This record gives structure tokens, sequence and C-alpha cells, in this order.
């Protein structure tokens, strides 16, 4: 079920950083765990490359201050031509709100237009009133 919001980039869950099989086949190179307890599930293969962003999908968790590692990482996987999945225990909101996040600043759209891309290839997103809320400081700050 992993959602391919774009060319290089891939949006998923728990049991998606465990398939291999398919992840090698879509070309994955990087891997953003959005948790912070889940393993790094594959690591010992020596396969990908991996970040992790220690959040948990709280009313009180900041992700602003992982959006830049997490865009200079998807940039690189741009500039490298491999895939990236980004994934959280299930999509839903951590990992998208970083998705929405990168969407409005490396690609050109605002919150509502990146949402609604995303929601219309992943439907189940949904950011919490919290996160919300940080993507839209984070358009005013943008468009400061």
């Amino acid at each position: 079920e992993l959602t391919p919001i774009l060319p290089f980039l891939f949006l998923g869950n728990e049991q998606d950083a465990q398939d291999l099989d398919t992840m090698q086949r879509l070309n994955i190179g990087y891997v953003i765990n959005v948790t912070t307890h889940l393993p790094l599930y594959h690591y010992e293969k020596g396969l990908f490359n991996y970040k992790r962003l220690p959040a948990t999908d709280s009313n009180k968790q900041n992700l602003r201050q992982y959006f830049e590692e997490a865009f200079e990482f998807i940039e690189e996987a741009h500039q490298c031509g491999k895939g990236l999945l980004i994934h959280c225990q299930a999509g839903v909101s951590r990992s998208a709100t970083i998705v929405i996040a990168y969407l409005m600043k490396h690609t050109r759209m605002t919150m509502t237009d990146a949402w609604k891309f995303v929601k219309g290839k992943r439907p189940i997103i949904s950011p919490n009133l919290n996160f919300m809320g940080q993507l839209l400081e984070f358009e005013e700050d943008l468009n400061n």
C-alpha cells in the first residue's frame, strides 16, 4: 500500500518498511523512519541509508524541528535518482505531515494543495490538529 507521492518519494507504514522484496524492485535506496520505537528494518543488510526522526503521534510532538533534516535527505535521494520511503507505524499522521511539508517547500504548493495531492493518493492520512497547526506556521514562515 506504499503510496507513490512522487517518482522519488513513497509514503507507507510499518509493514511497508519490512517488504524488502518490494523495496528494491521499486528501487528504494533511502528510508526515513518517523518513529521512536521501531527498528530500522533491514539495517544489517547494508542496502539502504537511513534517518530516524524519533517522533510520536502526540498533540505535544514537534515535527518542525525535523522538517529540515528530512528535506535534505529527500533531496539527496532525488539528486541520486533512487527512491525514498517515509513511514510511521501507519502512514496516517506523522510521516504524512512531513511529506506535505516537503511538497510545500520543494514543490510549488500551498498546504491546502500539498495536503490535497497526498490525500488524493493516500486517503487514510489524518494529521492531527497539532500537526496541521505546525504546517500553518510553516506556510507563513515560507511566505514570510
